[PDB]
């Protein structure tokens, strides 16, 4: 994990999110549903996103789970019915960035793993992906993805 891992201390950031429950076969069209109608949703404001999206994994309960997943915007911008406010996480975190498809992402969640129990760290048990391209505008063997995963104090 050398060169490649690297711990980091999180601030929350503010976001616009929809936080559900699902699979990873539904994950796909939830995604591109979702984040449409909250770019529809800042375009109307004026409103801009203050970063790329992404998306916290938790409440794994064995295929399913809940994720929240949304837009990081600047203070003071307000949702509208399954879009709330929310924030990214915070804590101490092991962040790797990983580069292919989203069905090979396990890749580097292994990685991030093995590098956290060979460095006497805990998992609090829930991930943050953060999706630096656009998986439409960008070749699969180019998509940028940062992994992080919330570590346990
Ligand atoms: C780096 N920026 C600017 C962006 C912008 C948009 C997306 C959309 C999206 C948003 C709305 C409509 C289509 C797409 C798409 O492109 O399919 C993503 C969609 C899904 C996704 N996963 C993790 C499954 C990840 C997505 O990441 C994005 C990143």
């Amino acid at each position: 994990c050398q060169f490649v891992c690297e711990l980091k201390e999180l601030a929350p950031q503010p976001a616009l999110l929809i936080r559900t429950r699902t699979t990873m076969s539904e994950l796909g069209n939830l995604f591109v549903a979702g984040y449409t109608d909250i770019l529809q949703l800042l375009a109307g404001q004026g409103v801009s996103p203050s970063g790329p999206p992404f998306a916290r994994y938790y409440g794994f309960d064995m295929e399913t789970f809940d994720v929240e997943f949304g837009f990081p915007v600047e203070g003071g911008v307000e949702g509208s019915g399954r879009i709330v406010t929310g924030l990214t996480p915070s804590g101490k975190a092991a962040s790797s960035l990983y580069i292919g498809p989203y069905d090979e992402i396990e890749a580097v969640y292994d990685a991030l793993m093995k590098w956290v129990k060979d460095n006497g760290y805990e998992l609090s048990g829930e991930a943050y992906e953060i999706y630096l391209d656009a998986p439409a505008e960008t070749a699969p063997d180019q998509l940028r993805t940062r992994v992080v995963l919330m570590l346990h104090e």
